Formats: structure tokens, C-alpha cells, sequence
């Protein structure tokens, strides 16, 4: 629970029932998932990032386990090539920033 | 929430660097390998490179053992020089400045 960052920091998370792996991002304001399917409504979104946009699904009220801590909280789904986990599920597992 | 701006990461983690003897806004990423500026002079050489973000790759100028100071602590290394829209303080040089995640 003290995470250096020598390496990226990648932990294992649970969502829809499936584990993955995805990356504690201070950087992001949003949590981006691979493609997959979540239960319930969604809506297009368009988020940006260095190289532009990309269209995801907005995904609200999933529940998450991110390194055994339970969160929930809006995740969008679409073409990233790394799973993010961003500032609207980092607050929910505590985590902070020290220097 | 918490100082800096903060700590707790219910606000974007944005901190004052000084690069070149100027003041810029950046964001410590803890999800970023390297440190993005945007166009800017910086001295010595560089080298090209593309990196890649999320909707895509830009194309970047490598220089290195850059001076830049960041919340106040002292870093000499790589900065990457480009069409960022953020200015990135990346894991190259949150290591530097002693920065850890904790949880
Ligand atoms: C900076 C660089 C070295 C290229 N690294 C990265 O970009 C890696 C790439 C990885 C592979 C692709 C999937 C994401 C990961 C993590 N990212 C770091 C990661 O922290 C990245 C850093 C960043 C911040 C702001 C603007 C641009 C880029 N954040 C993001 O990509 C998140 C995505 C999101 N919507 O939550 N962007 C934002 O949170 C964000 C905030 C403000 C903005 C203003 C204008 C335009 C875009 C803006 N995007
Ligand atoms: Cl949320
Ligand atoms: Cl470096
Ligand atoms: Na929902």
C-alpha cells in the first residue's frame, strides 16, 4: 500500500466479474477499460488524451475491486491500450499523492 | 481537496515547474513513463521520437539532463517537447523528486 513508481504501477482489478490488469493513473480524471460488456445503460462519450479523442461507453454506478478495495463509480469502455484507473476511482481506494 | 492543489486526488494533482527560468502548470501522471512540455526552447541537442497516448502517437523532441524544477524540488532529465495538451510530469522524474502513490 505504498507504491513507488520506478515501474508503472500496475495492480490487478475485478469488474464484470473478470480480473484484469490496470494502471494507478493520477493523470487521468476518468477510469478507461478494454473493450468488454458491463450490465445496465450507457451513453457515448467522446475523452481526450495526448494524441486526441476517442468514443467510449459511459458506463455509471459499476462496482470495482481494485487491488482488494471495493469502489464504485462511472467507468468508460473502449480503445485504450492500457486499462486505466483515474481520479474518480483512486480518491474511492484512498490513494495519494506524496512528495 | 487536499494541498498543492492536492494530495487526495479529488482535484487534478497540478503543480508550478520551472523550465528554462519560466513558470508552466503540469500534472504529476503517475500513468506517464515520460515528461511532455509543450513548444518551448530548451538547449543542447535532441533527438525525435513518437509516443503514444490515448487516441494516438505524436511526434515528440527528446532532450536530455534538462534542469526543471518541480513544486520546488530540483530534477536534471529527460524532457520530451511537443503538441501536448497538458504539460506531464511523468515517472521519469516523480522518481527524482522522491513522489510516491500511497494506498
Ligand atoms: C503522456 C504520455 C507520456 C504520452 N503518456 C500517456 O499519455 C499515457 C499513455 C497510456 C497508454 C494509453 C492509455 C493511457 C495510458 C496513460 N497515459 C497517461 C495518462 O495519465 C494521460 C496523461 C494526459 C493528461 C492530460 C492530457 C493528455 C495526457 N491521461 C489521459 O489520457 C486522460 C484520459 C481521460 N480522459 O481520463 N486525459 C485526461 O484526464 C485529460 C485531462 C485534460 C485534458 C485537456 C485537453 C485534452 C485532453 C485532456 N485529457
Ligand atoms: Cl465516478
Ligand atoms: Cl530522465
Ligand atoms: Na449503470
Amino acid at each position: 500500500p505504498q507504491i513507488t513508481l520506478w515501474k508503472r504501477p500496475l495492480v490487478t482489478i475485478k469488474i464484470g466479474g473478470q480480473l484484469k490488469e490496470a494502471l494507478l493513473d493520477t493523470g487521468a480524471d476518468d477510469t478507461v477499460i478494454e473493450e468488454m460488456s458491463l450490465p445496465g445503460r450507457w451513453k457515448p462519450k467522446m475523452i481526450g488524451g495526448i494524441g486526441g479523442f476517442i468514443k467510449v461507453r459511459q458506463y455509471d454506478q459499476i462496482i470495482i475491486e481494485i487491488a482488494g478495495h471495493k469502489a464504485i463509480g462511472t467507468v468508460l469502455v473502449g480503445p485504450t491500450p492500457v486499462n486505466i484507473i483515474g481520479r474518480n476511482l483512486l480518491t474511492q481506494i484512498g490513494a495519494t499523492l506524496n512528495f
